[PDB]
């Protein structure tokens, strides 16, 4: 009995990261459809405006078929259910991860309760990797090719160069 | 564009818990089959037999109409093999769990690589549940009804009263 | 043999939520007197005022007898002395509030050697709620009213429409 | 308002440690009334029958008035309610035993609603200390006197030597 | 100004596997000497004898010229006296370790004072790996060659098969 | 067979505490030269500034002849590179500092592949001890001797007063 399965991720990709890439990546291959969901994060301050961040998505994801990047700024519950979306995918790289996002799937429950959270482990390859530290590394001219897909990297050291 | 999305749910049982009920539940809604797989698990002396517990899943998961029971004593990536499954599903209730499904989903990723391991966290109506606390509960009499679907707990106060 | 207990629950609880107030509750049952402090917390820039959060636990805390709300600025193990209290009481949610617990804790028996700190968990109806997120729902207009007392519900409303 | 609070604290002690000794010790300046109440956890093969526990732990807390030993084999909550105590107090060294104790805690406050689970934190001169790696020290003669009281050393060095 | 540092990495090794060897190699690089200290353990009955465990790590450590395997039985810290060294390596591999790690290293500062207690984080590749886990896929025929040095893996495959 | 292992320690000590003082004792009893590398850190806005912190690390290592204070801008594993270091020496005090330093460890094994990350547990007397509380205690006035050393303490009073 075959299914549409709409999957949002949220998040602020800023920039989007390897490990970001194989969570939508594992994603796309198991839901009918995913967007990938850009908060637009104002009171984050974050390095790369909404655009630039959707552009560099956009870029990244554009070889999967049924994966959608879109910018938002509500609620990310909302935002699922504005898009009829029924499960929201998250990454947990760690326990650190874990706390906030139990609070968070419990917030949503209320919010949305037939959105199902569903979370997704990244590769050891990737795990450790953290949009702020890359940031930190990329500041100092060190090398961080290893964690940012190519455009991604050209834009970081372009912002930054 | 729609999919057959085939999903295990595999582990002990002993005895299926409110927990695992609102697992499967929520798996039975998001993929288009799910086989409840229940462990054999014969090194951890359970306290029900492996008939026991694919009968007390039959009858908790009933009402589910995409779930199957099914025991095994392979290991769980060859199950899923076996039965052309591509995600298989666990349960994370708290940060002691994280670490034991990290080892077991990179394990996994080795061993199928095609097999997806996504993770849900229970409700917190029973997200302290646990199978040997409510065992241990039960030993001494006391009252494990909230934690036990009712055929659950019957089949639990006769196998020790 | 009858004794007075007098203990302290300090916190910015800005604004109060359900979780606190589960936790004054039985703070109040179980001690002789106690009193709900908040701290004044300026350098974390409160949303509320000092004065508005504690109009707002008073309205909550009404029907509690033998507590007593009183906003400070000083070191809470000072605040405890001044009032000749016994017990300073604090809330665990989580293992990421642990650590922090911990170390304040060893610091406060420091600072006053016949301080005891103590330690009480929140109802699983209330542990994954975070003064924090409920800000962050209620900013965009999500539902909060499972969180926070009708009255602060009401006051945090108004304070963002 | 003077109150009579009588409270429980429940565990293996096999045998009492020192930092067992501190928390009792605390425990007994809190409240009026504490039992330290020794399970007889035969599933466990103690170290030391009941019997002994129960003499140990008397000569340690012989100096605290308020507080006395008592051996049990029911649930804690059972015995609590049996002895009318309205506080079950247990230690948390660390990360590992919070997970435990809110479920334990959980489960409790379905047992019995109105007994209240409160936590202590030992001091970190005794917070690493562990029954099990004492136990496992002593058996190759190393020295174990920093962390237990002066007559459990001599008991536990005859019950191996 | 040139030092003798002579470095202890005690485990059960039951086997030796690529998180073992990487761990050694890279004391081996750090230290003037390194004894890999492997503990009878005879209460974990473990799955090979020490002498087995001991023939197989000389295998995997033959090309670091200054590592010495040694089979032990007493503590960790009075096989470091005997041997005259002044460090103690071990392996985090991630949180539930450090706790234990945190008891084990404030015992041995009290068993040893000039025994320094140092920590290696094995590599990402090698940090889910756990002898237990590899041995149960083992029993079953899973394929565990990416986990185990070469010559291990034939004595783990002769040792079930 | 002697060696030259060259260590650097590097943070923000700002101020630098007993804890670090343990840590960088221990370090210079082990390698045969340590840098204690105090990081400009300037998008943290220190309380002290690099050259304050610099003579007040100064002070407190005087007495280890092996040990030489320096500061720093660029990326820890650049500074290493510089001073021909082939150990980067951090401290893990609890779980929470855990998570950063798998990640930093990670990057700085791509940014520097010969340079090796170890990891020290301060005593249990100075492990709660956090540079920022004990800023928070001084900002009131709260005694806080034993966490510093007494030059430190001197010039944080005075910073302050």
């Amino acid at each position: 009995n075959a299914m549409i399965t709409k999957a949002i991720y949220p998040g602020t990709f800023d920039p989007i990261t390897n490990g970001h890439l194989d969570l939508v990546t594992r994603a796309s291959a198991m839901f009918s459809h995913v967007i990938l969901a850009i908060a637009d994060s104002s009171s984050k301050k974050p390095m790369f405006t909404l655009d630039e961040r959707v552009a560099l998505a956009k870029k990244v994801t554009a070889p999967l078929k049924n994966v959608e990047v879109l910018g938002f700024s509500e609620l990310m519950a909302e935002f699922a259910k504005k898009h009829n979306a029924n499960i929201l995918v998250r990454g947990l790289r760690s326990v650190s991860d874990f706390e906030y996002e139990w609070q968070l799937a419990n917030m949503n429950r209320h919010l949305m309760p037939k959105l199902e959270s569903v979370f997704l482990i990244p590769s050891e390859k990737w795990s450790f990797i953290s949009s702020s530290l890359v940031k930190e590394v990329a500041r100092h001219g060190g090398d961080i090719t290893p964690f940012l897909p190519k455009p991604v990297t050209k834009a970081l050291l372009a912002k930054l160069a």
